[PDB]
């Protein structure tokens, strides 16, 4: 009994974190043997931002429009140029503590650790997901921007985010680290359609199973359900479509507790219609969307 | 809008994990300078984890008894003893990653954050409090007795507690860095349970008012109280009754958002009287209790 979100352990992307200045903007870098990729609008002041030229700004900047400083040592830009939504400035330096590590962009409903930053500082770490409508529900403030979001694997760090922008309703929007957008959004301020959120269907099952596993069986039944009558019922609640693909990612917690997917779909179908009449499961009431069936079978088997 | 519980960044205190062990027994230490602390049930054995005599125990044990190892790297012992709740081991090397630190005692309503550790191996980090009735609501699995609590402050890293039990509720005891249990635990299998828990009405009120500064402001009424007024009805509620020293922390917030405290205690009380009715405040159903005055301060 006792399950929280965690966030991996930080240390190795805090070696990688620094500060990037341009005219008076300034905002966190990722610097890795000898780069620092960065969000490219460090090149936009407060005019810039509304409607913003990028190839246009950019060819009026030189490598000594960018100061670069990791701790209180300034790192000499030699190269810079543009990929996407990132800029990559190539410097003198590289860095000592760079992990092994690899870029990949992930898909809607996975996890990720935030190192939340401000002025290449460090300054908290949470976990999140890439919601369906590819947002983060993140807290960051002005100057967060530059900011990543990781996994670890093993030895190897896996970088998937860069923070950006926040949007109006309070949730977030950034970029994989080779700058492409998660999601239709773009790195101007101007208004933008987003897409009305739907709760992560496959990751509210793995976290009935992570209960069962911890000894919450309350809400179990000895109903089953078709995965059309279970999607029928789920839709109307704006659950995301539980696929097949769903049902085999399920398949080893399954097999685990016992407790057939389908079953385990009853189960939730009923507490969608009826609620939780007073109860908890994991000392929550609600249920929980932002723990995958991998950090479920991680945290309950407490991988390092 | 958007609002989390976050944690320190860890890398301060992941240089500083050890794993000990000592017989059957493998769990975490932390490794400062020249000393590793551990839990001192690490010389424990299946046999005798009901009534350990650990003064006995640990002459039975020589420096030997005990293998220390960072990352790869055996650590050799070279003196032990026990301060209260913990081992001390002395080792033959200084940690050349200890950090700046301190060692403090936290209060309840506190919050620090946690490394989770396995085998002297980092595995994640979270953010929690300690109840009122002196327990963490914390994760942790078989493995995890010595992963400790922090805060960083600036540039000082405030150990603040270490964790050796879990209750049969699924709660978690522990004791600070000089090896004072928080509460009336013992580091004996024992019957022993926590207490009955309240609500941190103070931490309560604080993410009111940062809910406040983030825009949420729908739960704010016309009326008024007096603090005897609302702790009567706080402890009907199960909540912690707010004291004037409680009060005088407000302040800042109180000042920032140019609420009286007590106007925001009284829509805490309709809160508690009526409900949300649906509704949600920093997306949350539900009241929070696990954000400090000081959190939200530093997240605001
Ligand atoms: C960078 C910074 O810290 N942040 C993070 C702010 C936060 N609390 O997360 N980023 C910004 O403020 C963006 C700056 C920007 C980026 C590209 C081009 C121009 C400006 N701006 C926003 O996030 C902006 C903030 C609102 C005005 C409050 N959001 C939007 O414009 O919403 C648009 C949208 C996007 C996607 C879907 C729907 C709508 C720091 O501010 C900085 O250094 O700026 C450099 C210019
Ligand atoms: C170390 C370890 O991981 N943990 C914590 C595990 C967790 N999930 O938090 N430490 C322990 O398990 C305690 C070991 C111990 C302490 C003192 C003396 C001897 C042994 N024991 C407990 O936490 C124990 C629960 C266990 C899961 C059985 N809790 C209680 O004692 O609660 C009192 C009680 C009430 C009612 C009935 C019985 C007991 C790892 O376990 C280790 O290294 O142990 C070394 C001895």
């Amino acid at each position: 009994s006792g399950f929280r979100k965690m966030a991996f352990p930080s240390g190795k992307v805090e070696g990688c974190m620094v500060q990037v200045t341009c005219g008076t903007t300034t905002l966190n870098g990722l610097w890795l043997d000898d780069t620092v990729y960065c969000p490219r609008h460090v090149i936009c002041t407060a005019e810039d931002m509304l409607n913003p030229n990028y190839e246009d700004l950019l060819i009026r900047k030189s490598n000594h429009s960018f100061l670069v400083q990791a701790g209180n040592v300034q790192l000499r830009v030699i190269g810079h140029s543009m990929q996407n939504c990132l800029l990559r400035l190539k410097v003198d330096t590289s860095n000592p503590k760079t992990p092994k590590y690899k870029f990949v962009r992930i898909q809607p409903g996975q996890t990720f650790s935030v190192l939340a930053c401000y002025n290449g500082s460090p300054s908290g770490v949470y976990q999140c997901a890439m919601r369906p409508n590819h947002t983060i529900k993140g807290s960051f403030l002005n100057g967060s921007c530059g900011s990543v979001g990781f996994n670890i694997d093993y030895d190897c760090v896996s970088f998937c985010y860069m923070h950006h922008m926040e949007l109006p309703t309070g949730v977030h929007a950034g970029t994989d680290l080779e700058g492409k957008f998660y999601g239709p959004f773009v790195d101007r301020q101007t208004a933008q359609a987003a897409g009305t959120d739907t709760t992560i269907t496959l990751n509210v099952l793995a976290w009935l199973y992570a209960a069962v596993i911890n000894g919450d069986r309350w809400f179990l039944n000895r109903f089953t359900t078709t995965l059309n009558d279970f999607n029928l019922v789920a839709m109307k609640y704006n659950y995301e479509p539980l696929t097949q693909d769903h049902v085999d990612i399920l398949g080893p917690l399954s097999a685990q507790t016992g407790i057939a997917v389908l079953d385990m779909c009853a189960a939730l179908k009923e507490l969608l219609q009826n609620g939780m009449n007073g109860r908890t499961i994991l000392g929550s009431t609600i249920l929980e969307d932002e723990f995958t069936p991998f950090d479920v079978v991680r945290q309950c088997s407490g991988v390092t």
